[PDB]
């Protein structure tokens, strides 16, 4: 890929965000598949069609075009992704994570991401909130990154580390919220492997899958981390395993709306 | 991101159905080695693939693929004799345009086949695999013939595809082969594709048996994945042309002739199976 | 899919031609950190990327590559001092541009160097890992050189790939080795190859060893496809120059003058 | 070649249909400092160029266009405030775009106006002018809105332009003008399009004129051309706000062209009880 | 810059070399409602442009062009039934590939033909005007078939056109105008080509005619300029079948037989 | 097209420049063909090939890459194009333009054109020299312009005028100088026209073209000077008849140049400021 994107479209676009709102969040939020509701969780919101921002991609699905919301979650400020771009809708990477620049550039310091995941992990039930400790990039291995193209040095440097990009210390935060909010089931915990989609798996890729590792499948998520990782965000995020994969040949949400807002009060600063 | 607009689909499709008055109820892809099968074909009107509106055409010179609508075993249907390959540069909108195109004519199963490379242990050259699953590599990394606005009038946004191998034609494929009485058992597994057009390292090999393949090869699996999106019975067969090695301590011509005796057979095993495909 | 036609390639390699009176029999791309080789040339003579016609363009301001035409050890040969990656935007086909043209000008032998990420454990800070195999990971996806139409004046439709790393030179490198009489050992293993940028995360790292991997990097693989293709002989290094995390220079001149002494086993 | 599919068009229509009950009969493109148009409007319904699937966006920093939905006097109507323009980058393709979303909407006539250069010696900032015709320069070169396979479901493939500009409408221009009772006569001529975005030379500007041109711009043309194409009866009108310099050797015209405007606009509104059907 | 490589020509050419024996000295490409002048051909074997590689595709449907060699008049010719135009897409290095393919076969001699709108008043409806010049339109905007990097193979950098329509063609073609028992006069004049498709406006047709054009049309002058750039001896007509309007204020098929008609006897008039 | 470089692309580019030599041109000067020995005659010159300047299109025609000088030609520091890009070479007009933006750039104030033409108007000869009072854009009539696309207001306006491009005070310098150098032949002054090229015109074209009020043809120079004049360069130049343009139907350089290039050198005194 060559982004697409020059370092003054990314201004352009925050310098824009700026003169339109007064709001300056120190949290991004990025709402995976039927996780828009926690929107409506903010209070003092203001919203802005991703149509109408300079140099944003816009949404696919017909009827559902997305909206960057600007609020307050509990007692933090925060600017929130209703909608998302995934590579399956035809967006190459350095378009679905350009808002990841762009937050940053606002003065964002720390990005959750949330979405939707098939269970490989035996262990997991539909309705299991994973808590995501590490990724697999499958897209990555063959090139397919945010990152290619000539390195910009004001975001980042030209070979970020990803070894450390799921905050350790957001790890022990979500474990003892988890815990004071008493749930039935126990926070579970793991590894994420993102592939492009749109189809879902057959059984000989599930099981491969998780003999690489991986606890739960999506198609999203990755790219955005890699783009925050490398302009210097802290990151943390779940998954939502609203479906346990095929493998054999043979509500939960809110409870994840809660669970975010109640971390709004361990992110730093 | 597909290039094709539905219409496009339309238009080819109502070229075909205007300029033939066979309906197919039936189509094969003819892998390399296997286009002996457009013969045995009956009442045959052939196409060639650049005469078609909107029909990728083929790349290797002096090889222009063909349609061909015939009846084989008494059963109408339409082969591709040639296909199209990723590593000839054609991304998988193109490669998958004629699948999207037969269901449009009327067609409701895709029978597809391949020659490919042995992963696993039991097999040998001159082996006949049914295609039980597979592994899309490709498929991993965003290549995906899908990929895109997704187009309703063919399917859902996120298609399944852990039934993608039709599970009754799985069972009379077996039956027929035993009808057949053949020195080799139907062996039956894991096709892996990947882009190629080099064949794999030691390493690769190890790797791809390893993640559960038990065939490889370079094509196939976006015309099933774009089949069962749009709602077609999906089965088929590799030809097992050679043994892949798993190691480097291992050090021809009967290894060719082992693979065209397997394709007569597996010729003959596509024309029984003709009369078992429901409908 | 490559947008190369063949003329293109004898245009560039006439220009060189007609530029320099050295005939190169080998040719070297050395990796990060190792373009100290090139002045273990002598009688050198170089050419900016950017002059030379068809010639993809270094991408890192202030590293403008070259290629150096001299003699290393005895040996004719063409060097690049500076290499194209693809997670910097270039396409395979301008990746591997350089090997099709260094055999136009008759080179016979391509030494591929690169610096790498160590996922054997036996691997320490330093090693030299002699590259016995590679995985091709861009490869499963469709990404490779020789997507397209194939250029027979070249090579063959569908190259193998499994003998890609000459058995004769792993032999002589090993036998160089002792000879030298070095302390450390000399490794040998399978380089993966990935798109990058980013490095690799604990559980990608875990995995790419379960594949059988020894050495991770950026590069390297396409280069070595592409030389088989049109027949040349392969033999390359990894400088292992970190030990990927796998929970939650003195070694580089050792290396150029290991890759030197190995001239002399190049046959022909 | 087109970039846009027949169902694009289709699904932009069925989008806008379905979000405002207004049936308009007549568009109208305003041209530049022609948007007060939009005021005097009833029953009027916005909608931002940037949220109406596959249109085109506005390039000018602040200035984002809208379609406007409303009743004009006694005419349903749709207005483009805020145009596109070769010279901004964007191909006669996605210029054109909203032209045949309109015809898709059931409007059946195209009222074209914009600013414009005075060729003709006789004319004077300020003064209107009837388009009785056109010269397309750029489509000497094959930059054409109707370049590629063409579409039947719009038009047939070699459409005639002799008759572009409605002859009906004109007689009803002079009509109308003469009945505002002004003292200034109604100009009519030939607008010649060129891309721009630089204003012409000298030597450009005798060229034009030679050609037997009254007006210059860098628009309408292209809009004129698809709509012919798909059947819309189209009559449009420049706004004279400069006279170009033909020789080698400012509140004022500014006011006369601050009048004038307001003028035109009140003459396309009186000219919607004119319009057939 | 021209999307093909010269060696994208030479195996089109060697394509058609053997696929055929024939060996044609002359190509006539046939304007709009002249393609039957491909009929009167003895020995004739025919290609579908779609089969032929790298050969441009017909755009209008139901009507795919195609290639067909054999003898005229006494002379072995390729001819193209169905033309390409800039504005059904395509950019002028596909519209004019098959004259540099023609040149690679070894054709020396190119004839251009087409239907024309008249603008010289002094043209009547079926008339047939041999083309003396013509005026580039696109050209004057960078629009041309030669634009990039030069081919030597083919010809100069900058190739002249003032003599594009050989001088002794165009007698001989007066000459020979005699035998075709018409009342009517050959009539001459310059071609002038603009994109299209739209047919002009009256100020646009005033526009031409003060321009020196004589008839107008959306072809030809592409391909005249690349045969005269690969060295290519040329020669051509236009059919008027229709006269531009001027001012706001089953005959045609004998027309096009007559123009067909024409060009087989000028075929004995082309030199060696 | 609506020209790929970004604002930064142009910044880039000049930072390079300004990093690369110590020298501060006020003047840019592009040669057209057949001129370039004026980079010679150039005192305390700096050379850059095109290949290694950052961002800079690079020469099409085999063997002669193009080189960008930097130096002092009479008392007057400035800097030259030797070899340029035209848009029949396959070149956008923003690539072929590229130059003049980083020029601006760089502090120049004046840019300095010249090119060779084919003669329209009867009273030119080959080897006269013909100031440019005005030009005749053909490929910007249909759009093909090299400010198409979104303004950039750092470089100038939306709409720049067209009608006083070429400097008049330089062209009452001009034509005093060339008093001076006491020739034989008169200093011509006209109008340029620029076409697509790269084929000749025919009869017809040429008849055309002398009917539009152009005193000579080419197929370069127009786009730079259309995008000077949006930076506020100042701006002059010169057309050398090279060749007479044959208008007949029945009908069947050295010399100039270098007398080109010492006029121009005398020029330099001239340029204000
Ligand atoms: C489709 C959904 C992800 N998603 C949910 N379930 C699955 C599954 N079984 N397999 C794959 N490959 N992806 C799955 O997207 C949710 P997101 O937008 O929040 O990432
Ligand atoms: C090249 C052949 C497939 N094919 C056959 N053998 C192999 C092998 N060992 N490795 C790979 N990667 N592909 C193999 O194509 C046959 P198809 O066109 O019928 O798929
Ligand atoms: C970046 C460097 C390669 N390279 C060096 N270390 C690593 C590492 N840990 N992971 C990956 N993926 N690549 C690594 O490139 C060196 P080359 O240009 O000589 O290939
Ligand atoms: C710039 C303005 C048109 N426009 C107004 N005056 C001129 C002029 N002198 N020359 C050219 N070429 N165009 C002129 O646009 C107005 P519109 O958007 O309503 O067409
Ligand atoms: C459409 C036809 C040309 N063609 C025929 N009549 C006209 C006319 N009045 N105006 C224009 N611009 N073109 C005209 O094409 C015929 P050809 O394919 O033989 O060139
Ligand atoms: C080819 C030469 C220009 N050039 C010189 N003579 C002519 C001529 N008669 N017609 C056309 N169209 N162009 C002509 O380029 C000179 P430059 O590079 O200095 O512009
Ligand atoms: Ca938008
Ligand atoms: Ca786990
Ligand atoms: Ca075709
Ligand atoms: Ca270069
Ligand atoms: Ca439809
Ligand atoms: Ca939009
Ligand atoms: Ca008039
Ligand atoms: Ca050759
Ligand atoms: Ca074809
Ligand atoms: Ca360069």
């Amino acid at each position: 890929m060559q982004n697409g994107y020059t370092y003054e479209d990314y201004q352009d676009t925050a310098k824009w965000l700026l003169s339109h709102t007064e709001q300056r969040p120190q949290v991004a939020v990025i709402c995976g598949s039927g996780l828009g509701g926690l929107v409506n969780k903010l209070t003092q919101a203001q919203t802005f069609d991703y149509s109408e921002i300079p140099n944003f991609p816009e949404s696919t699905v017909p009827g559902h075009a997305g909206r960057l919301v600007f609020g307050i979650l509990n007692g933090r400020a925060c600017v929130m992704m209703q909608g998302r771009f995934h590579m399956y809708e035809g967006y190459p990477f350095w378009k679905v994570t350009f808002p990841v620049r762009v937050f940053r550039l606002l003065g964002v310091e720390t990005l959750v991401v949330t979405n939707a995941a098939g269970g490989l992990n035996p262990n997991f039930e539909v309705g299991d909130i994973m808590l995501i400790r590490d990724h697999i990039n499958l897209p990555g291995f063959s090139g397919q990154n945010p990152l290619r193209g000539p390195n910009e040095e004001r975001f980042g440097v030209r070979f970020p580390a990803m070894s450390d990009a799921y905050d350790r210390d957001m790890r022990q935060k979500a474990h003892s919220t988890w815990k004071q909010m008493g749930e039935q089931r126990e926070l579970q915990e793991g590894t994420y492997v993102m592939l492009g989609g749109p189809n879902f798996e057959t059984v000989a890729e599930c099981r491969l899958l998780r003999n690489l590792g991986a606890d739960a499948v999506g198609m999203s998520t990755v790219p955005e981390v890699i783009v925050a990782r490398h302009c210097g965000l802290r990151v943390f995020g779940f998954s939502l395993i609203t479906n346990k994969v095929i493998m054999d040949y043979e509500q939960a949400a809110q409870k994840l709306e809660q669970f975010v807002s109640l971390l709004m009060a361990s992110i730093p600063v």
